[PDB]
This record gives structure tokens, sequence and C-alpha cells, in this order.
């Protein structure tokens, strides 16, 4: 369940941190507007540079402390308003984090390994329901 | 203390994987023997090598799991069973990880930083005695 995948996305955060981001920007090409040093480069390209796996490994652990701290998939109150306090987040909406989890969603339902990929699915919900309350537009 | 030591090193878990790694294969050359394509290498070049980083991520990716899972800084027997039983781990004996350790605190103790370096060498040690009981030389 959650617990344990939390733990498998951990054991190997920059690998699964990089693939999950990589199936979010290909399915939101839009999304690399607030990416612009992403521009023009294939998954290949962006996993050779440093500074892509360094950003996307330090959003994941974010998110796995917050999904570690969360209880049956429902985030802290707290953790949601980091999420929008952020000076990198000035600026998003609720829907760049809905699209981010619903590729994390699909890229665990596509994999051979058994992720409780509904868990992840209400905590991004939950999360994103949280983010607005927490002001994010 | 000891588990916001685990956050901290997660949230710049590569830097601090190859920076602790390195120190230890520089206090204890002849466990270089393991790690034959890192001989002959200044530490600049090991971080440039994208396997050194890999490697050393992962192994650290898994010992923060292991401290995380600790209660009182006891580790699980079951994660002690994994270490000895993983079939890189072939040969090793308790010696190799009490050294690993000893390098951590004391890379911990030069750092400036509050870490709480004595939990962590309690750490190590109970590691030593479950791996030991776990069946490790
Ligand atoms: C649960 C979801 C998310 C978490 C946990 C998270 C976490 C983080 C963290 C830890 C950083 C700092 C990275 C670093 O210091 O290297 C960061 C930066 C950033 N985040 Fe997020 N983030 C999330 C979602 C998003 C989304 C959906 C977007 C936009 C679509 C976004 C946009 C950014 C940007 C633009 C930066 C700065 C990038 C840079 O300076 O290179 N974040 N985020
Ligand atoms: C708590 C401490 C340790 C943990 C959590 C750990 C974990 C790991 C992990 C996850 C791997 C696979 C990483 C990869 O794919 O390269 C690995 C491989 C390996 N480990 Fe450890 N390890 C620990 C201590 C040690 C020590 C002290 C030694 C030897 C002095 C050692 C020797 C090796 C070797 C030789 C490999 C194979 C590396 C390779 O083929 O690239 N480990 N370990």
């Amino acid at each position: 369940g959650f617990k344990q995948d939390i733990a498998t996305l951990r054991g190997d955060l920059r690998t699964y941190a990089q693939d999950i981001f990589l199936a979010f920007l290909n399915k939101y090409p839009d999304e690399k507007r607030n990416f612009k040093n992403y521009v023009g480069k294939s998954d290949q390209e962006l996993k050779s540079m440093a500074k892509f796996g360094d950003h996307t490994e330090k959003v994941f652990n974010l998110m796995m402390e917050v999904a570690d701290r969360a209880t049956d998939c429902v985030p802290l109150a707290s953790d949601a308003s980091t999420l929008v306090q952020m000076k990198q987040h000035s600026g998003l909406t609720t829907g760049n984090f809905e699209k981010l989890f619903v590729a994390l969603v699909e890229y665990m339902r596509a994999s051979g390994q058994s992720f409780d990929s509904q868990s992840w699915d209400r905590f991004g919900k939950n999360l994103v329901s949280a983010l607005s309350s927490a002001g994010m537009k």
C-alpha cells in the first residue's frame, strides 16, 4: 500500500522522480513554461543534466515527506501551507499540481509494479484541496 | 536530533552521500578494493562519474530508510537481514560497516551543523550488532 510505495519510491528516488516528472512534462508540454531551462531537450538530455536530477529529486523528497506525514492519504494543513508559501511556487495554480499527480498516478498504473495507485490519486486530490484552502488560486 | 538529521541528509542527499562516502574511502583507503573502478581517482574525478553518484546515492537512499524505520536508533532486524543477504554484500564483514559509520560520524562532527552525531554513532553500533545477529561475520 501507500507506506510501502513511499519506501519503493525513496529507494530509487532520483530515478522515479525523473521518470515521473518527465511523464508529467511530456503529457502536459505547456507546463515547461514554468521550467524554461528544460525547453528543447529530450528525456535523455534532461537525465544527463545534474540540475534536472537535483531539482526533481528535491521535489519528490519533499513530496515523500508530505506523503509520509499524511494520515489515510490526507496531508497536514501545515504542509499544504508550506507548498503554497514557497517563493518558488508564487503564481502557480492548483491545476499545476493536479496535472503532476495525474501523471504520477498514470505512471504507477502503467508500471508492472503493485503501486497503490488509488491511494496516490486520493492523496493528490486531498493535497490539491488543501493547497486551495491554503490560498493557492 | 536523529529524525531531523535524516530530513537534512535527504534534502541534499546526492551531495551528502558522495561527500560522506569520500570521507569513508579517504579515511580507509584499503576499502577501495571493494570498489575497483574508484581506484586512482581524486574526489572531483569521482564526483564527475554518474556511476559513483548513482551508487552512493542508492546506498544512502537505503541507509536513510533503515535509519527512518529504527526506534531509539535501533534498526529493524529485517533491514539488517536484507543488508547481510544482498548479493552485493557477499564476503563483507561487520568491520566494513563499522568504518563507514565512523567516517559518517566524524564528517558530522567536522561539519559545523547541529547533527546529532552521538545518535548516529549509536545507530552505527546497533546496526553492526544487528548485522552480526543476522549472520554477518
Ligand atoms: C507536491 C508537489 C510539489 C513539491 C513537493 C514541490 C517541491 C519543490 C521543491 C522542494 C523545490 C525546490 C527545489 C530545489 O531547491 O532544487 C521546488 C521548486 C520549484 N517548483 Fe515545486 N513542487 C511541487 C509541485 C510543483 C509544480 C506542480 C510546479 C509547476 C508546474 C512547481 C514549480 C516549481 C518551480 C518553478 C520551482 C523552482 C525551479 C527552479 O528554480 O529551478 N512545483 N519545488
Ligand atoms: C548501511 C550501510 C550500507 C547500505 C545501506 C548499502 C546499500 C547498498 C545498495 C543499495 C547497493 C546497490 C547500489 C547500487 O546499485 O550500486 C549496494 C551495493 C554494494 N555495496 Fe553496499 N551498503 C552499505 C554498506 C556497504 C559497505 C560498508 C560496503 C563495503 C565496504 C558495501 C559494499 C557494496 C558493494 C561492493 C556493492 C556493489 C557496488 C556496485 O556493484 O556498484 N556496502 N549497497
